[PDB]
């Protein structure tokens, strides 16, 4: 047999240690003083982009580190002046708990670019191209790199056709590149290869594509090799001393494997070696936050992310009937289908999970949560497939809400001023739109943070004194 | 571009959890009671072979577990009756500290087969086909599967040509299959592919080849994918809950990645799931023996295995001048070349290491160890390349020994009876050739073990009581 592979070329690499790595391995608890020491080396490493913001870091900065995310960004911008900063943004949900009016989005993106962010990976938990439409436009306006995301998953209705169709929409709404986000490491080799190849084949070699695979299942570094053969443009990795497990593949490993393949990743190996040693010395101080598993191929059978899994397990233990776990494992599939097969990521995974528990407890949809009902009624957006009209009807009947199918942000009122007004009454507020955004995104935290921020950022990691006095 | 790949087929898998996995991750300290519970499942998993003996397990059984290796084998043979048992045997060195007369070898192999071993992976630390010649013959005589090994490494004189030449010798001395042993995870993708393809191309598709890659560097699972494309016959893996790090790639991961590639590994996924959960519950009791690194691509620059590295680091600290480490790192290359570029594995790595320290300390070869001199004089066998005649001369001059170049076992006297005689005087001896072999292999331990063996095997792992009282 013959396998057509892409021509010899440089592959781009995106380092994730400053954001997704620690968010995935140590609950986003990584402190800023523990990171800044590797910025210079990271800046000189030779990465295509450096993901250092977005995701749960915004929340973890104000909720657990008494740190100002905007200060973290302004510092990274200053310490890595030659690098393309990158961040994760959940579209019309920004980094918040709900959707927001376009005003908010415009201001957020506006302030993010103004403070130095270069690449914005905009994504949506249900893959609704509409919820990414505005953010994408806000980034293009700001003259920044827009990156439309596709949340990869395995389901009866997800196919290469379906992902190419999605790639066309991301592009049509003016995406400067397409990012394939595989957070559960469900992206197998052949599929990774075909999907990448199909996109490039349909829209053209010029179509820029970035592959973001985690290594929870342990098969994605091979997918990264295939992806590169299909001709992918960039692949995300994490410095070896902060990889594997629910983390990602190792940068040095991924750069080393290419030797002699005709492909190459122009990265300074010595720079990388310094970065590795850096976090290798810091990582033990975060053991109270490490996950205890390195490989888990279970989701290939269950389709249930381990995180989601336990989140229900303990959810059942609280009712002692936590022995029906086996029944729940069988209910999820059925609940997901009812919801139109949405990727199982936050919040779809936690929503679908809980609802699956109620069903295995109080009968099939005899009771639904506010969220589940809102997902069935379409207040989060359109599902990859059609939702069980039966259940949709029931939702509207149980809650009392109106079933909608248009961008959930269309029927949202201007809320900026209102946010500004309320934020200008919290002790500690500084008057910037930044502090306003923090209140609009985290209304429950903004108060306590604004009052303590003057104390300076802290850390919840063990001190070198504690590592000692223990081991 | 086009890449020729092998036709669709089943790939064989060899589980290593019962031997190499725990030897690599927890210093061979795994206890037998902690393992037997997974034997039934492992037997029904569907593996090509199950490595459950050889390596340092023979030593660790008598030196730390007060267990009889032959009893361990007879039990595995009994608990996994449908499986092909496999073991690692360092040729004319068997599992001992020195070479032995052919008698010993014949008796050892004879007793190993008699007790149930089916596949013998015979290998040699310097790749001298002669030191494997007799063992290989002993296995064929015993009607068992002989597996000639090639220790893969990266050096100025190691090439695909060189490995094919070696493959021809292994075959010529009647090898039923060729095993490519990469213990430092130096086997990159393209090389793994070319080497496998070359062998198959030269000697034929029928030539059976088994790939044994560790994952210390983090690039070998990709090599395993390529190897399979080049048409490899079997690949070694370790149950996911006992993988990565200085360990190996995960069995479930490796079996899962093939989906849709036209290749497949007929393994019972549920059986595998039980095996995984088994060792996942047992593995924490061995934390006092776990390695603290998961990925390390340093040997690609240094060519110095991390194990060898630290083994010198601490070797220098004992002299306070442990700051010349940088000079040692530069000396090794030079010492290896002098020795003819031997793979850096036990004992070549520890020998070459020490000698490299003396050089960086007492001047270039101003003093040599007994071993280094014996390696230069050829008492371990022939090197992959020629040894610096300069240094060879110096060796013979420093020690006083005669320089030889023929199989070091040719000039060895019959020693069985002598061993039997001496072993029949140790309290606890049972009179079997087995107990005699133990004395011949471990003369320093056989005494203490024979006196305590009646106490039954023990464990040096934390007790479920200790895990608790700690965490
Ligand atoms: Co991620
Ligand atoms: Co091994």
């Amino acid at each position: 047999r013959e396998i057509e592979v892409s021509e010899p070329r440089e592959v781009g690499i995106t380092e994730l240690v400053l954001r997704d790595a620690h968010q995935s391995l140590m609950a986003t608890r990584m402190a800023m003083e523990d990171m800044v020491g590797a910025c210079a080396d990271i800046d000189a490493a030779g990465y295509w982009s450096v993901e250092c913001w977005g995701g749960a870091t915004y929340d973890s900065c104000i909720r657990f580190l008494n740190e100002d995310p905007w200060e973290r960004l302004r510092t990274f911008r200053k310490l890595m002046p030659n690098s393309r900063l990158q961040m994760l943004l959940r579209g019309q949900n920004l980094l918040g708990y709900r959707h927001y009016n376009d005003e908010v989005v415009d201001r957020f993106v506006d302030k993010s670019a103004e403070n130095g962010m270069d690449v914005f990976r905009v994504f949506d938990a249900m893959n609704d191209p509409r919820n990414m439409a505005h953010a994408m436009a806000a980034v293009k306006k700001a003259g920044k790199h827009a990156q439309g995301t596709i949340c990869y998953t395995i389901s009866p209705v997800h196919t290469v056709e379906g992902y190419v169709k999605l790639a066309g929409q991301l592009l049509d709404m003016g995406a400067d590149s397409i990012a394939l986000k595989d957070i559960a490491a469900l992206l197998k080799p052949q599929p990774a290869y075909d999907i990448i190849k199909a996109i490039k084949d349909t829209y053209g070699q010029k179509t820029q594509i970035n592959l973001h695979c985690h290594s929870t299942t342990g098969v994605t570094e091979v997918s990264l090799m295939k992806a590169i053969e299909a001709g992918v443009d960039v692949v995300d990795t994490a410095i070896s001393s902060m990889s594997l497990g629910p983390g990602h593949n190792p940068t040095e490993s991924v750069a080393e494997m290419l030797e002699g393949t005709g492909y190459t990743t122009n990265l300074d190996y010595d720079r990388l070696h310094k970065i590795r040693d850096h976090f290798k010395a810091i990582r033990p101080k975060y053991k109270k936050f490490e996950s205890k598993t390195l490989v888990d191929t279970s989701i290939f059978k269950s389709q249930i992310p381990g995180g989601m899994l336990s989140n229900m397990e303990s959810q059942l233990r609280a009712q002692g009937a936590e022995d029906k776990m086996d029944e729940v494992m069988a209910e999820v599939p059925r609940v997901r289908k009812a919801a139109g097969f949405p990727p199982l990521v936050t919040p779809s995974s936690q929503i679908v999970g809980t609802q699956a528990v109620f069903n295995v407890m109080m009968g099939e949809y005899k009771r639904m949560t506010g969220e589940f009902a809102d997902i069935m009624l379409g207040y989060y957006g359109a599902s990859p497939a059609d939702r069980d009209p039966k259940v949709v009807k029931l939702a509207e009947e149980q809650s009392g809400k109106k079933p909608i199918t248009q961008r959930p942000a269309d029927l949202l009122p201007p809320e900026w001023e209102k946010q500004s007004k309320e934020a200008a009454t919290l002790k500690g507020f500084n008057g910037t739109d930044e502090d306003v955004l923090t209140y609009a995104l985290f209304p429950q935290v903004a108060p306590v943070f604004f009052e303590h921020r003057a104390e300076g950022p802290h850390s919840v990691a063990l001190t070198d004194a504690q590592l000692k006095a223990e081991a």
